[PDB]
């Protein structure tokens, strides 16, 4: 069997070289960092080359902190919650602006923190698919605690007006933080460009292990910790390093940004022909801008069949891609997602399959 | 070079079953669970295996959680956090009991609840090394809405009056919440025998992986989420599950229950051993009780000679202890803590290695 795997924007399969510095650490080398003895020590030289890599792939500063957590849910809801017991309930300052269109984890705990008496405004999504950057300014009143804009949507690739919005968080004086999930690996993070103060991302979206995260914290900005306990990362979040999962995870955005060339120039190529193949087709539209798009996610509506039916028929030829809402009911659209690992033949293999099935439900629908 | 590891409460090694058991899911079977294709599905049956050797492991049963979570320490502020939220602040009960000996991700977090306005009883510990349970007897007031008690101490190895303060909640109507990670491989743990509402426990410390760990939640009890996103784990803790080290924690949990006869009738023999031929040299003294411990760890103090000096003559000849605080100054003394793979041998070259230590480092005081 030969199965073809478009749901990177799900989670991404281990790079082999990932698997390959992570072993030792589940083998021989498992002592804790927070030990004095050889076993804790032997372990910081590659948590540091990991740290570093980490540093140099977001182009953060040496003065500013990349705290390690157990994935990107925790690094939004602790700067969410963070920021509240730190500006809303010690300044007064209750108010936050982002999206609609923010993953769960930052809608539902801003959604939370309504429930806590925190007002919050959802910027509405406009019809090229993202936000204007003028929202936030027209948004941004003077009891704004922070702005969350996420740098790329999961659902249909669009890359958001950041640095832009940077820049005007900047001008009001006001707290940046961005989910950066979708954007490592797809196009190139730079939190001095963005004037980001705090920046999410997950490693399981650039070929690392799922169930680590990190959290970019800009030098002098606090963030009352998630974990108390005191005694790891600066004391701004406790618990015993994964030191596997930090090392790969290093390894990991390193591979990931060294592929960015030939992300756009290779990967969005076959995006390119793969979407340009399927719109020849009767009625499906691809949902959302063409142009401002990281290159390897495309999100497509098909004529009147969902899109859990082409999930499933997909998944019997063994092909496996996400759903997306779309434009209106809702209706659900089609998200196929790439990797640098795909080919060209499951590209057409791809079409193929995706033709045959859309003429199959579309003429069983009578 | 052979090195003896005897830090077994500091971090323990992952048995080559556990990373065998892992590997598929480092390599091949990458899939998201929250996918709906093959590559989600596909990894269900690990999953739910799983779980249920962690179920049959605290002896919980199918009405109640088990949550999933990235450490033990993000279980006890899940828990202190959840119920000061719930019970705290929308009850009035604005009292949280406890020890003095907690980990430090339990009193750390208490001390940030005090900072909210939480009166906070940190039960003293006696002579003896343990609670009496009748001290949170005459410490529950009207308003507390948690007690919190570890199973067994991580410097002394003391066995704490769990079961009887369980009985004593349940009287009283009160939660009642264990930190439970040195108790898991050591002693046999049962939820229903403490009347445990909510229990903790790390996987490092039965031969898992770091960066993972478990929250026991009876049924009906409820616990404010502290990862929102509300899609994983009925809610309760959001975020991609980190399904390899979720596979290697169950059957870390198995095998530690599978060695509990061979934990007291064997390891805990070598720490007789090893324990009572350190105390015939001149002034050394166990700290604590010597009869409800767990069989794995010895904390011993040593004439005019500091804690951290043995680690490093210790650390010199490869030999991994950790420190201790130990009755007064304070002066910290010597844990050693011992592992299902230590053998006789590495006991008696650690008493070699330890009474050449003791009249050196003993000697050049002078
Ligand atoms: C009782 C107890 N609870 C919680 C923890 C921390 O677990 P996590 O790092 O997975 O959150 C520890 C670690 N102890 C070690 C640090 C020691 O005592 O030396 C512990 O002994
Ligand atoms: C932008 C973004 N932020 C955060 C997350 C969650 O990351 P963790 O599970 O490591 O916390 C995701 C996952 N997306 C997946 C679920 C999707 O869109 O299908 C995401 O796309
Ligand atoms: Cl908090
Ligand atoms: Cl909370």
């Amino acid at each position: 069997v030969q199965r073809i795997y478009l749901d990177n924007n799900a989670t991404t399969r281990i790079d082999p070289k990932v698997k390959e510095i992570m072993d030792p650490f589940l083998r021989d080398h498992y002592g804790n960092p927070s030990s004095l003895h050889q076993f804790g020590t032997e372990t910081h030289p590659a948590i540091a080359e990991a740290l570093d890599k980490l540093y140099k792939g977001i182009n953060a500063r040496d003065i500013d902190d990349v705290i390690i957590t157990s994935c990107a849910t925790e690094s939004n809801n602790w700067v969410l919650k963070g920021v509240y017991f730190d500006e809303c309930l010690k300044k007064g300052k209750n108010h936050i602006v982002t999206t609609v269109a923010e993953h769960p984890a930052v809608r539902s705990t801003c959604n939370f923190l309504e429930s806590l008496g925190v007002e919050v405004t959802y910027l509405p999504i406009n019809e090229h698919g993202s936000i204007t950057a003028e929202q936030v300014r027209e948004a941004i009143t003077e009891k704004t605690a922070l702005v969350s804009v996420m740098w790329a949507n999961n659902e249909t690739g669009l890359i958001f007006p950041i640095e832009e919005i940077g820049a005007i968080c900047k001008e009001k004086g006001v707290l940046f933080h961005t989910d950066a999930v979708q954007a490592i690996g797809k196009i190139p993070v730079d939190v001095l460009k963005a004037n980001a103060d705090f920046l999410s991302f997950s490693a399981h979206k650039f070929h690392g292990p799922k169930g680590i995260g990190g959290l970019y914290i800009r030098s002098g900005v606090g963030l009352t910790p998630l974990f108390h306990g005191g005694e790891h990362m600066n004391g701004r979040r406790s618990g015993t390093l994964n030191v596997p999962y930090i090392v790969g995870m290093g390894e990991a955005m390193k591979l990931a940004v060294e592929h960015l060339d030939y992300e756009k120039e290779v990967v969005g190529k076959l995006r390119d022909k793969l979407e340009e193949a399927l719109l020849k087709i009767p009625d499906v539209m691809v949902v959302g801008d063409r142009i401002h798009r990281v290159p390897n996610t495309t999100l497509v509506s098909v004529r009147g069949i969902e899109g859990e039916a082409m999930l499933w028929d997909l998944n019997r030829s063994n092909i496996a891609a996400s759903t997306g809402s779309a434009c209106a009911s809702a209706h659900t659209a089609i998200r196929l997602s790439l990797s640098r690992f795909n080919t060209e033949a499951e590209i057409d293999k791809t079409i193929e399959v995706f033709s045959q099935a859309a003429v199959r439900l579309r003429n069983i629908s009578s």
